[PDB]
């Protein structure tokens, strides 16, 4: 389950989190989902984010877990 | 049309017509743990799955769902 902590994500500097921040905003606007605390995404979004980040999905997961943004 | 289904409108649909969609609905709800209201929205791509389960065209399925009042114009 890919579950993002939105309050934490917002405080990661753009230089690390910029593309994930923008990706999450596009999901929120498509959904009209502005709950303010959590955003769960499709497993297939991980694949997409990995392409954007130029990292493997597993390395990306580790990075987001290490930022405390993604639950482990 | 966005597939926003009214599970209560659907319940008033005769079982021969409604069955497959009620079964599918129950499967999505279980996969999600989503049991908190009478509206179920599903993916646009899910219309293909339902088309296959009913062996009806997607367009035909959408039109009838709308007639049963289950789906929004
Ligand atoms: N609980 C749950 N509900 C689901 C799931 N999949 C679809 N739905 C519901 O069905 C809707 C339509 O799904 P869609 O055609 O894929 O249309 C979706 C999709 O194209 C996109 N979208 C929303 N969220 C995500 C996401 O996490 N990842 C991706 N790749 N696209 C998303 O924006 C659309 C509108 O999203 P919504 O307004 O939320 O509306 C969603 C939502 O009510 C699911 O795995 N779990
Ligand atoms: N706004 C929002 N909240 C989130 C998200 N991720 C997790 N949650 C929270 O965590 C629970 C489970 O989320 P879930 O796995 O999406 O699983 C959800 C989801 O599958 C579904 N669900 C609830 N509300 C909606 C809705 O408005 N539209 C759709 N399409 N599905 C919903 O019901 C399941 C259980 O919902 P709850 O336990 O009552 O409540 C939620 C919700 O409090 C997110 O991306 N957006
Ligand atoms: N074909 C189909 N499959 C469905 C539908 N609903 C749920 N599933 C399946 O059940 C898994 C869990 O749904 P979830 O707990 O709501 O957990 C969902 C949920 O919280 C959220 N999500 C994904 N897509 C959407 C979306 O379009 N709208 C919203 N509001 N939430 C979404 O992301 C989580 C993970 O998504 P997935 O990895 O795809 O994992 C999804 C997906 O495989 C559906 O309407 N159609
Ligand atoms: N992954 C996930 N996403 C969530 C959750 N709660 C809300 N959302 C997202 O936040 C959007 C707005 O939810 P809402 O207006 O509060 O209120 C919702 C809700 O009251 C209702 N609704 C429509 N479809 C569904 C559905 O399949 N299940 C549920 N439980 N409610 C739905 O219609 C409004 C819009 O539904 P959506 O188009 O789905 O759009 C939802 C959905 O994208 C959640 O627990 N998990």
């Amino acid at each position: 389950k890919l579950v993002l902590d939105l309050e934490r994500l917002a405080h990661v500097p753009q230089e690390k989190a910029g593309p994930l921040q923008r990706y999450a905003a596009t999901i929120q606007s498509q959904r009209g989902d502005y709950n303010g605390k959590v955003l769960s995404i499709r497993q297939d979004d991980l694949r997409t984010l990995a392409v954007i980040y130029d990292q493997s999905p597993s390395v990306l997961t580790e990075q987001l877990i290490s930022w405390g943004v993604l639950d482990a």
